[PDB]
RNA sequence: UGUCGAACGGCAAGUGCCCCGAAGCCAUCGCACGGUGGUUCUCGGCUGAACUCUAAGCCAGAAGCCAAUCCCAAGACCAGAUGCCCAC
């Protein structure tokens, strides 16, 4: 029924610089800044040192608690790669 | 037509009949007026986990509902505001 699988993690380099107050992530670079909400089921957002590592544990699982960990995975790398990356959009049209 | 002696003037015909008739009332027979904000779902879609719309994070919008304009109004008992004032 329930289980436990893994933990996720992601590290921050220089340039960029998370926080975790009030469980929420801030994320700044030299190209861009950008802030955002994360909350869901076992998913407490705590990040260790201030530029040490981004982990977000959780204590219970199943297919929904644990199909929801890493999409904030996904949701905070783009944090902190938008921050000095930074992604394009580009549009056409024909005639 | 009848009728007051006859005109004048009326009157009777439960308003004689007729033409016109203000006022009032009234006609899709006349006339004026009745084009507003949110909210969500269909939905186009975003990120991507575990590649796509959604599992969490999400814009967006027709109706829809919801108030609002509108009609009623505290037996919703208004410690709403306010005017005025007694005897004992």
């Amino acid at each position: 029924m329930v289980k436990v699988k893994s933990l996720c993690t992601l590290q921050i380099p220089e340039g960029v610089t998370v926080d975790v107050k009030g469980r929420k992530v801030t994320v700044t670079g030299k190209r861009g800044t950008l802030t955002k909400d994360l909350t869901h089921l076992q998913l407490d957002l705590r990040v260790d040192k201030k530029n040490r590592t981004f982990t977000v544990i959780r204590w219970f699982g199943s297919k929904i608690p644990i199909a929801c960990l890493n999409t904030t995975k996904a949701h905070v790398q783009n944090m902190i790669t938008g921050v000095t990356k930074g992604y394009r959009f580009k549009v056409r049209c024909a005639y």
